[PDB]
This record gives structure tokens, sequence and C-alpha cells, in this order.
């Protein structure tokens, strides 16, 4: 669009490139996403514009010109990944971790109530500002249409084609653990490796802990049998309230995994506050 001046490439995505750009007709700074056009996609994207919430990156406009699609979003200066790297030596203080988690759950609860899944949550999709807020980006873009498998729910890796809102809670749980320990929970480099790293930590699932798991499309009776490890070993500094919530976010059975709404009332958030982080832009 000749109506936008590309400032710089912010990065590539699962559905296109993202640029920081200025709207020559408004002077506004925005995030321009050039998508890499089906009618359903246009309508699916159209719904996302009505999805307004303080913890969701706002979709400002949809420009469909010359059979090409560009999405205009609000712009935030930093993603959680860069923030974690910058805090690698000291770690993110618990009060801030708690604040970010609490806000993300509010965001997810809102999206889920409208039946909008993410299905691709990860640090690069979480944006923060100088105000202490954090927002979900690239929401609901999955349905409308090497990649990291570190945050993928087990039901997805096992071939379930009708996943639910529970897949986002799983990803959030992985991110939660990563902020606390400062290291990826399940850093797999292939689908099977990802699955096995999960099994080696939470134990290989069976019919007892996950009814119907052995009927999943990609389930194999030949999977190695690993025992479950203790969470005190997995996320050390995290207190009992935190470990309790994390475990409910990482239940194998999607139906027993905690929902965003229920997680918001968990004791872990009893003392939540909204600290302002020290950001270097
Ligand atoms: C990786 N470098 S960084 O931290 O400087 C950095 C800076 C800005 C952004 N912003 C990205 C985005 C933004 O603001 N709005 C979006 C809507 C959809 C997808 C990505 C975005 C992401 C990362």
């Amino acid at each position: 669009m000749e109506n936008f001046q590309k400032v710089e490439k912010i990065g590539e995505g699962t559905y296109g490139v993202v640029y920081k750009a200025r709207n020559k007709l408004t002077g506004e700074v925005v995030a321009l996403k050039k998508i890499r056009v089906p009618s359903t996609a246009i309508r699916e994207i159209s719904l996302l514009k009505e999805l307004n919430h303080p913890n969701i990156v706002k979709l400002l406009d949809v420009i469909h010109t010359e059979n090409k699609l560009y999405l205009v979003f609000e712009f935030l200066h930093q993603d959680l990944k860069k923030f974690m790297d910058a805090s690698a030596l000291t770690g993110i203080p618990l009060p801030l971790i708690k604040s970010y988690l609490f806000q993300l759950l509010q965001g997810l609860a809102f999206c889920h109530s409208h039946r909008v899944l993410h299905r691709d949550l990860k640090p690069q999709n979480l944006l923060i500002n100088t105000e202490g807020a954090i927002k979900l980006a690239d929401f609901g873009l999955a349905r409308a249409f090497v990649v990291t498998l570190w945050y993928r729910a087990p039901e997805i890796l096992l071939g379930c084609k009708y996943y639910s809102t529970a897949v986002d809670i799983w990803s959030l749980g992985c991110i939660f653990a990563e902020m606390v320990t400062r290291r990826a929970l399940f850093p797999g480099d292939s689908e099977i490796d990802q699955l096995f790293r999960i099994f080696r930590t939470l134990g290989t699932p069976d019919e007892v802990v996950w009814p119907g798991v052995t009927s999943m499309p990609d389930y194999k009776p030949s999977f190695p049998k690993w025992a479950r490890q203790d969470f005190s070993k997995v996320v050390p500094p995290l207190d009992e309230d935190g470990r309790s919530l994390l475990s409910q976010m990482l239940h194998y059975d999607p139906n027993k995994r905690i929902s965003a709404k229920a997680a918001l009332a968990h004791p872990f958030f009893q003392d939540v506050t909204k600290p302002v982080p020290h950001l270097r832009l």
C-alpha cells in the first residue's frame, strides 16, 4: 500500500511478514502484516476487528487490494522473548511474571468466550509496553488459514484435528515455566522429539490419566514408557501456589486442563499487582 511508509522489518510470521510502518494519512505508527484471497478468510478476518480487549493487539484495518491482503495492527515496541533475553542474568521478578500471566489469562478468557482460538502461542507473539501491560498478537489468524513446536499441546502432536481452547492454556503453561526457570520447558526439534520430551517429564500418558489417548491418530503402542517427574524439580523456585496452577495448565486430558476463567480465580493470583518493568527500547 502506497499509503504506508515501511520503517523496518519486525520479523517473519506463520502467515506473512510484519513491518513497522507509518500511516502517511494519519502519521500513526502501526504494525503492517503482508499476508502470504478466499472469501471465508476475508469474513473470518472481518470478525477479528470486533474483538476488542485491553490485552489483545488491536486489528485496525484489513486492506484487500489487487488480490493481496495486508493487516494493520496497533504497534508495541517489544515482544516477551526479547524481554526475557534482556533479563537472562537476573530473571523476571515474580511480581511481574504474575502480572503478565494474569493479564494474558484475561485476554484468553475473553477470546475463548467468543470461541476464538490462538493455536500458536509463544513468546514472540506476546507484546509488552512501558505501561506494564502485555498483549496477545496474531490471535485467531490460524483458523482463517523451521517453526517452533515447543509450545504445542500434546493432542495436536497426536493427530487430533479438532482441538479446543485448551491448546492455548497448554502453551501458556509452557511459557509460564520458561519465564520462571529462564529456559524452554520442552525444546523439541521435531514432532516426535517434542512428544518424547513431554513424555519424559510428565510421564507417558495412558488410558487412566487420559481416556481415549490410545485411539489418537498418531498414537503408537510402541511409545517408550517414562515415569512422571516431580514439578519441584521442573520449576524449582516456583512456590506451591504456582506449581499447583502450572500442573493444572499441563494436564494431558484437554477436558481436565484448567480454563482461562478458572485460572483467574486460582490462589496464585491472590496477591497480584501491576508493576511497571524497566524496558530498554
Ligand atoms: C524481536 N525484536 S523486538 O522485541 O524489538 C520487536 C518490536 C516490535 C514487535 N511488534 C510486533 C507486532 C505489533 O506491534 N503488532 C503486531 C500484530 C501482529 C503480529 C506482530 C505484531 C515485535 C518484536
